């Protein structure tokens, strides 16, 4: 699976995140892919990010978009203006964890940062590949569906993604076990 390989590279990015009690260590990779029977060799990496890579309370997907925006001299909320939008290619994002539909901090959730890349004549991010649903007791995937963003869960990496994600948590072992039980 090309998707599993991408998610393992997202995991390596997630491992750069500093452990904190209030969030998850996640990694994200933005890819430009040819429409149709694509060859993975023709994939182009557009950006990458990981949790708290950039100053402030930042998520992996947020840093991925903000890294691109910074190179292009716009704030991240304007990254839709400068992302590629080529007729024969689509933007897809790999993320270890399901993008968030709500943040306890009140920051704009990652599903909304993804949705707003589709503005004006720009195609934006068309599909999300992720490895685990967000752990815990309105789901991000449902918000993506409602806005017309495709997504696909890539199975097989759940334990490794979760153990990295919750390394900064006191309840990490129970948290991982609970999340695997939802499979
Ligand atoms: N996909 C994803 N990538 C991340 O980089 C990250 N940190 C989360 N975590 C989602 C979780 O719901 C939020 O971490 C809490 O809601 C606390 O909110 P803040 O992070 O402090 O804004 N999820
Ligand atoms: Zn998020």
């Amino acid at each position: 699976s090309p998707h599993a390989k991408y998610l393992r590279e997202c995991l390596s990015l997630a491992e750069k995140s500093p452990p904190r009690p209030t969030n998850f260590r996640v990694g994200a990779i933005l890819v430009s892919r040819k429409e149709g029977d694509y060859k993975t060799e023709d994939d182009r990496i557009v950006s990458t990010g990981y949790t708290m890579e950039l100053a402030g309370n930042t998520h992996a997907e947020q840093c991925c978009l903000s890294n691109y925006a910074a190179v292009h001299s716009v704030p991240e909320d304007r990254v839709w203006e400068v992302l590629p939008s080529e007729p024969d290619r689509k933007l897809v994002m790999y993320v270890t964890m399901e993008p968030c539909g709500k943040r306890l901090s009140g920051n704009l959730p990652c599903v909304q940062r993804i949705i707003r890349t589709r503005q004006g004549d720009r195609k934006g991010i068309q599909k999300i590949y992720f490895g685990v649903k967000e752990p815990g007791t309105s789901e991000g995937c449902q918000m993506l569906t409602a806005a017309g963003i495709d997504w696909q869960v890539v199975n097989g990496l759940e334990r490794e993604i979760l153990e990295v994600a919750v390394a900064g948590h006191e309840n990490r072992e129970e948290e991982v076990k609970a999340a695997l039980d939802t499979l």
